[PDB]
DNA sequence: GGTGCACCTAGGTGCACC
DNA sequence: GGTGCACCTAGGTGCACC
């Protein structure tokens, strides 16, 4: 169930295959392009990142569903953090007095990193109990 | 036949420009 | 302040050399 390096001599590429929950996911590294030494090193780098706890989506957000829910229904307020590729924005959803509410930050303005930082700071500070 | 450098392309991304 | 559209990187492959 740990991440593993596979060889595809027909495609002339490595394949780093690992399992999250019960789903398998692979990432190809062509040694036709990168070469044997570089490919093995970059695959090691990805192995290191997966050892750190990084998930699939934060590595390849381009791949997967358009709307991704980082977490949802967090106890009270049912706080949720969402990444939306269609509208290219970071959103937070919660329930204040049984009322659905949401905020959004664009990525076109500040970028993926700052938009995630502001949405995360907003959401976790909401869980701390200091926002209206 | 195997290998990897050198190009090429499509699509995400975020800055500049008002 | 919001967009358009100039960049950038990843992914794919031909092509002289082992």
């Amino acid at each position: 169930q740990e991440p593993v390096i596979l060889i595809d001599k027909i495609e002339r590429c490595l394949v780093v295959e690992w399992y999250e929950n019960n789903i398998r996911r692979e990432q190809r590294i062509s040694y036709k392009k990168y070469g044997n030494d570089k490919a093995k090193l970059r695959a090691k780098e990805l192995i290191e990142k997966l050892k750190s706890g990084i998930t699939f989506e934060q590595l390849y957000p381009d791949k997967g569903p358009p709307i991704v829910r980082v977490f949802e229904n967090v106890g009270v307020y049912n706080v949720s953090l969402i990444r939306d590729r269609i509208e290219r924005e970071w959103r937070v959803e919660w329930l204040e007095n049984g009322v659905p509410m949401k905020a959004r930050w664009s990525c076109k303005k500040v970028g993926n990193d700052e938009a995630q930082k502001r949405a995360d700071t907003f959401a976790q500070s909401m869980i701390k109990g200091i926002f209206n």
